[PDB]
């Protein structure tokens, strides 16, 4: 452990939450980040934990989860933090605010967090200029093994998601390397019925036959993000219609509306969303079933409560190629990615592993 993993845990982060309120926290992240001002991120990237998914090279498979930098403020500071990938978003077609205030919960007993956001985003337009102003520096990173990924979202009042995720394929799939078709957002009602069979395969068809118009240079990778509260029905389903349509990977999963029996916090009773160590098991049984249902064909990035190396080669274990965090950041600050990194590369070599890659789905052999 370095001096900043342990500073930032037990002195930084206490003091910083006990002086701001969970979204005034998220907003002064977003803003130090985004203007480079982080600990010296003191890890270099063993080739070890190189992955080739996706038709691109990952240097690190540690990746930032959708969410955090929902309006693609802060990408080249969270590079710089040591994340192998970032995903920005969600983003809606229109900008729109979102649920009212307060929205955000900690639940610091539990390692947990519970959100309804209800997608305030900056809109697709917004975005799009943002990532067009710096998409030449992205290209070079994306080639140095450093991708982006942009996770698109609906509009409240939207009539057909399929013209809202279509519209977010048109217009930022030709500045990401994977678009995310987030279907499992707790906090907009009726998104995750388009986890069902008869619309997710008209709303995945449609999405495909959008990004397959992309010219072949500007032509993202496209994923599924689901929920972990799907029946098994459900998650069969969405194994069929993923292979019969070509879909290119998942990720597994997004927040829960379930309230594991267990929860201390006093704040477990809010409405939203919740994230953090709650989640870690659930994300990593659903990891598990869709990558056997899948036949382990499927790439899956893992996600939800990872806070340590050992909780990473888990997910990666059941079927991840990569995997993503975001509430562990909350507690820990920036030293937790290469902290998860650091652990990882130890627990690959002392269990036999010569890289990460020999290490995805090694429970299921
Ligand atoms: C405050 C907050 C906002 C989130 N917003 C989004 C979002 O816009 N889109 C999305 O697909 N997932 C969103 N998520 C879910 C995360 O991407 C991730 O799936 C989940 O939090 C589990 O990972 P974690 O336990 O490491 O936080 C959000 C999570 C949190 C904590
Ligand atoms: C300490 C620091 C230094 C340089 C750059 C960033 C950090 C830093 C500081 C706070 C956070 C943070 C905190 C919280 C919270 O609830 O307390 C969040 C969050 C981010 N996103 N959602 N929520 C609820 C993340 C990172
Ligand atoms: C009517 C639409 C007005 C613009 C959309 C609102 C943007 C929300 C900004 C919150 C940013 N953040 C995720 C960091 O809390
Ligand atoms: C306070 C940090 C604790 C980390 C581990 C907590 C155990 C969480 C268990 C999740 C609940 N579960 C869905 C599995 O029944
Ligand atoms: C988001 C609030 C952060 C408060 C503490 C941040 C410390 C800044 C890191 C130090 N330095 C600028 C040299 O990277
Ligand atoms: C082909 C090798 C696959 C895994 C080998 C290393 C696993 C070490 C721990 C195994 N365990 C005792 C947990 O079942
Ligand atoms: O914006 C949000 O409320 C949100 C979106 C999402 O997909 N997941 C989440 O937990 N929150
Ligand atoms: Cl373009
Ligand atoms: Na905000
Ligand atoms: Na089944
Ligand atoms: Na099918």
């Amino acid at each position: 452990a370095t001096g900043d993993e342990r500073f930032y845990a037990e002195h930084l982060m206490p003091t910083l939450q006990g002086l701001l309120d969970p979204e005034s926290a998220h907003r002064l992240a977003v803003r130090f980040t985004s203007l480079g001002l982080l600990p010296r991120a003191r890890f270099q990237d063993s080739d070890m934990l190189e992955v080739r998914v996706l038709g691109h090279k990952f240097r690190n498979p540690v990746g930032i989860a959708a969410g955090f930098d929902k309006h693609g403020e802060a990408v080249d500071g969270l590079y710089k933090m040591g994340f192998g990938f970032v995903e920005i978003g969600s983003v809606t077609p229109k900008p729109q605010e979102g649920n009212p205030r307060p929205r955000v919960f900690r639940l610091p007993e539990d390692q947990a967090v519970i959100n309804r956001y209800g997608f305030n985003s900056h809109g697709l337009s917004v975005v799009e200029h943002r990532l067009r102003a710096r998409q030449q520096k992205q290209a070079k990173l994306t080639e140095d093994g450093l991708p982006l990924g942009v996770n698109l979202g609906k509009n409240k009042t939207s009539v057909d998601a399929a013209e809202d995720y279509a519209e977010g394929v048109r217009v930022l799939g030709p500045l990401a390397d994977y678009l995310v078709v987030n279907v499992s957002s707790p906090n907009t009602a009726g998104l995750r019925s388009l986890q069902g069979k008869a619309e997710l395969r008209r709303l995945l068809t449609k999405v495909l036959q959008e990004r397959d118009g992309l010219r072949r240079v500007h032509r993202p990778a496209v994923l599924v993000k689901i929920a972990p509260d799907l029946t098994s029905q459900d998650k069969e389903d969405i194994a069929s219609v993923v292979k019969e349509l070509g879909i290119d990977g998942l990720i597994v999963t997004n927040t829960t509306v379930s309230r594991p029996a267990g929860l201390q916090g006093a704040l477990r009773s809010e409405t939203g969303g919740l994230s953090g160590k709650p989640l870690r098991d659930l994300s990593t049984q659903t990891i598990r079933e869709m990558y056997a249902l899948t036949q382990g064909r499927v790439p899956i990035i893992g996600v939800g409560g990872v806070s340590s190396g050992q909780d990473a080669l888990e997910k990666i274990r059941a079927g991840a190629s990569l995997v993503q965090l975001y509430t562990a950041l909350t507690f820990w600050g920036p030293p937790v990615v290469g902290k998860v990194k650091r652990e990882l590369e130890a627990l690959l070599k002392e269990q036999g592993f010569g890289g990460v890659t020999d290490a995805i789905g090694a429970d299921h052999r």
